[PDB]
């Protein structure tokens, strides 16, 4: 990973330009984001990592660091993707369920 700002995460598994695609969260994903302090309802994308990342710590959905599992079952972060379980190394997996939830402005 890379932290190119306080409230921005980025990856080398994902062009850098996508990482600055401007999206509009639909309300389940924007909610997860206002949770842990976002202010807006546009983002970049490497913004909305940056939240979502927050998110999932504050849930306590990925304490077993070394196993790279975030399980979220029985969350709305869940429900939000459609999975039960994904690891935080598959970053393309991670950027298509974002997607799913958003409005490409
Ligand atoms: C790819 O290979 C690896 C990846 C990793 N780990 C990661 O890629 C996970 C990552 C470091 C980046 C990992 C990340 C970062 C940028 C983009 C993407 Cl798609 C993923 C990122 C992350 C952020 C949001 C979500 Cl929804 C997610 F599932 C995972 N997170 C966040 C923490 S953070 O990077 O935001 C930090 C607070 C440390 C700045 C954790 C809470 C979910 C990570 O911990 C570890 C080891 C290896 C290896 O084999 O050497």
């Amino acid at each position: 990973m890379s932290v190119p700002t306080d409230g921005a995460v980025t990856t080398s598994q994902i062009p850098a330009s996508e990482q600055e695609t401007l999206v509009r969260p639909k309300p389940l994903l924007l909610k997860l984001l206002k949770s842990v302090g976002a202010q807006k309802d546009t983002y970049t994308m490497k913004e909305v990592l940056f939240y979502l990342g927050q998110y999932i710590m504050t849930k306590r959905l990925y304490d077993e660091k070394q196993q790279h599992i975030v399980y979220c079952s029985n969350d709305l972060l869940g429900d939000l993707f459609g999975v039960p379980s994904f690891s935080v190394k598959e970053h393309r997996k991670i950027y298509t369920m974002i997607y799913r939830n958003l409005v490409v402005v």
